């Protein structure tokens, strides 16, 4: 990235605790030495001859977002052959971290989450960005009960892959759409949010118990039926309709994020971060 | 310590010194050639006794070493040997834009537009690195033989940084200090938008071969700028320049720093995003320079 700091991140942050890590790198809870504010620092391998294009695109996405519902970005550091991406500290982790302990969320809790995610998606889509990986694991929660979309890794990989693949004159229109856009548009995020709502209500997405390759074939068949909430009586008509409309099969009829923000499930009164503070209290006690 | 990455060795073991390019209070600058590759460098040689304060040179090297961008002069390391500090930097064979226009005369509007775009790219980078150049002018914009525009001479930036750090060390107890006094102590009295103003003056310099008020006593200029009613300068020969150039001058020379556009914002201005802004404009300038020499 053109604006990476060629400086030691430890000169700027005290690494308080390692929060997690794997093949994707490591994530640390850290404190700004000057301000005392908490941040999350993601440390990834970045060696002299490594391919940087995907991490490049991820930083580009983060640096150009300025919206409360997208994780804040505080710059990146290249030091000791590691790239340190400094981002917002969301002290409750992801909704997936939470629901593995609490169990399914209430309808009001899901409605608030969906509203907040839709606010972030409307912003991303207004910038011609697509998240492409909406799911409970990528929706982070801070100690105030606020909701932030995170982890643009898949979006960055696709943005880099599409550019690498980037003569068209013999291509069928459906091939040209893959070469230029990847074969779909920003409305894929709306579908993914509908699946995520089911995930929050039922602790797993539809077909989670089916082999993933069979799932791919099933969804690509003509006649695939969009999924539904299993226990119809547990949920209001508004929630069922939210699922029906977000899981519209044809992208030409699936509503945009801005339009979905007017849906009765997410525009109803009484949706606020207190609903998630309740969830965090259940997680704690 | 001046520099954790300092080379404690004689730079003349690696480089053959060619001509002295310049010299003065700041030290001496030499053209030099790598004994292996034959590549050219510029070496700045400064006196460095064990008793001397290293803070300013430490901060200049820090800027050169950490700020890596296609519009910032390249850095090749530093040497300490026999109480002389040698800062090894990019050889920019055409010298500065001032060296150039003293031979070629005024630049074309397209050439100025290209220079402004390249400088703005370097400034946007520097400002994102939390640095302020503070000495943008034709003499500090170098052109290498590839026609690339490189911001150079961070001596003033380093001096200001060193003075701020020293004054903070002696600020004393803060509990009775007003917030604006604390802000001046931590951040100085102005911000990075000062560089945008300086670029506007530089654009006039490239068009007219002098900055505005060049013939006015420097103390009188300082007084006039602090007067209420001060009018930012303008290009003098209005008909020679396009409305876009006049507007570029108008907005970069916005008097109030709260209303002056950032480097990133200025990069969207018509003058620096118009078609035909390419490196060939600078190579044509260098062709004219070579004909003049
Ligand atoms: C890396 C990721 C997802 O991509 C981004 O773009 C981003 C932006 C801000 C980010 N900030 C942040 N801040 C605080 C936490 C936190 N987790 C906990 C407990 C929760 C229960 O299990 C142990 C840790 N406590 O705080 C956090 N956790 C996440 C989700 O668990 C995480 C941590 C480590 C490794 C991967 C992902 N992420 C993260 C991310
Ligand atoms: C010292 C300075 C400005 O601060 C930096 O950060 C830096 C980085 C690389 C730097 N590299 C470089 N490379 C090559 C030249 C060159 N000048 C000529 C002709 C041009 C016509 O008159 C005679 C010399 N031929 O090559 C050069 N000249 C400049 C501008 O004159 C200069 C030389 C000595 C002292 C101050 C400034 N500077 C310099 C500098
Ligand atoms: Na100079």
């Amino acid at each position: 990235d053109p604006d990476i700091f060629n400086r030691d991140p430890r000169d700027h942050y005290d690494l308080l605790q390692r929060l997690g890590g794997g093949t994707y790198g490591e994530v640390f809870k850290a404190r700004d030495k000057v301000s005392g504010d908490l941040v999350a620092l993601k440390m990834v391998k970045m060696e002299p001859d490594d391919d940087v294009s995907t991490l490049q695109k991820e930083i580009l996405i983060l640096k150009t977002c300025r919206h409360a519902n997208i994780v804040a970005y505080h710059g990146s550091y290249l030091w000791l052959q590691k790239l340190w991406i400094c981002m917002e500290f969301c002290g409750a982790g992801s909704l997936q971290d939470i629901y593995q302990v609490t169990g399914s969320l209430s309808e009001l809790q899901i409605s608030y989450v969906c509203r907040e995610v839709l606010q972030g998606l409307a912003y991303l889509h207004s910038q011609k960005k697509i998240h492409r990986d909406i799911k409970g694991a990528n929706i982070l929660i801070n100690d105030a009960g606020e909701v932030r979309l995170a982890d643009f890794g898949i979006s960055a990989q696709i943005g880099a892959e599409l550019a690498r693949r980037l003569t068209p004159y013999w291509m069928a229109p459906e091939v040209a759409a893959v070469a230029l856009k990847g074969g779909y548009n920003e409305l894929c995020d709306i579908w993914s949010l509908g699946i995520t709502a089911i995930e929050l209500a039922e602790l797993q997405p539809p077909l989670f118990d089916v082999h993933p390759l069979r799932v791919l074939f099933l969804m690509t068949k003509s006649g695939y039926q969009p999924p539904r909430l299993k226990e119809k009586g547990k949920w209001s008509a508004a929630f069922h309709n939210f699922i029906k409309v977000t899981l519209t099969k044809s992208p030409k009829k699936r509503p945009s994020a801005t339009k979905m923000l007017s849906h009765q499930l997410v525009s109803q009164p009484g949706l606020n971060r207190g609903l998630i503070l309740d969830l965090l209290d259940k997680l704690k006690n």
